């Protein structure tokens, strides 16, 4: 079963004026926000990701529409659909992830614990498996 | 001229897989991201904002759809439409703002330089005008 992943619940401050959700570094999520990014205008048949990370922590949030996140570690896979702006998906080190079924108008926001650093990525699936079997298997 | 406001241009990494914009604290924007929040599901006839701040810096970004920002300082008003995820509207201290014409499903993301602090807000437009006059007029 799926280590290094959680669903985080944010305040959804909602009235006749609309919805607002705040996320304060170290309060609403466990790390300081050094970097954000967001993904938009993804075509319906596209899959993104295909990677893990050595040390990075992130929280993914779908702020409009819906998107599916495939989460993999050795011998376990989960799909999580993100479709509620008040819910974040925390993904820590050594989880492999893929994102797909981006709806029209979909907005995927990620909060990240470190500046962009390509050396922290694991893009090679066989190296990922070797590393992750060390961590997760006994 | 509209003091204390800028449009910042962010990287837009676009190809057949879609668009991604990264924003790194202190690099792509001048301050550290202590807090984000986002506004969604606002009805077409609503106006939000009606405030300013004493010391907060923020960057506003429309990640889907469109929204208009009314910016006011004494003796000046401008309206800016945000409809590009790759462009941030930096608003500094002692600028009054209102947001209206949220399209559906508009997403408005805000990056903020400080944790949420109600004592920093100026929500009374008379008090605003009073402090602002002292700043902006001769
Ligand atoms: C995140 C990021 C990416 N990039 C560049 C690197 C590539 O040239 C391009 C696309 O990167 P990538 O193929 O890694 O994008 P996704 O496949 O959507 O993966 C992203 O979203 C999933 C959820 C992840 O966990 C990754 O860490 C994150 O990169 O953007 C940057 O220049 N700065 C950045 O901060
Ligand atoms: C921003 C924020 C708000 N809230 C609470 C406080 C209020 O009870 C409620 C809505 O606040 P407000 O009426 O100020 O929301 P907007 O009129 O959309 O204004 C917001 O967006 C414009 C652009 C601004 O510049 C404000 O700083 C920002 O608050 O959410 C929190 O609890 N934490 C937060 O970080
Ligand atoms: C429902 C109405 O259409 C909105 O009225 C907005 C307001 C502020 O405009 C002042 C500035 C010149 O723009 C008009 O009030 C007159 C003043 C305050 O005495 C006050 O609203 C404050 C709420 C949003 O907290």
């Amino acid at each position: 079963m799926l280590y290094n992943v959680a669903l985080i619940k944010f305040k959804d401050i909602a009235d006749k004026y609309g919805h607002l959700t705040p996320i304060e570094g170290k309060i609403d999520i466990p790390f300081d926000i050094k970097r954000v990014y967001y993904i938009t205008k993804v075509d319906k048949d596209i899959t993104r990701g295909y990677n893990s990370h050595k040390k990075l922590h992130q929280v993914l949030i779908c702020l409009n529409g819906s998107v599916k996140i495939r989460l993999k570690i050795p011998d376990e896979e989960k799909i999580i659909e993100l479709n509620d702006p008040s819910v974040g998906l925390y993904i820590g080190p050594l989880v492999w992830r893929e994102m797909f079924d981006f709806t029209e108008g979909c907005v995927l926001l990620v909060l990240a614990s470190e500046y962009y650093d390509e050396t922290d990525y694991i893009r090679n699936y066989d190296f990922y498996i070797d590393e992750a079997k060390k961590r997760f298997l006994e």
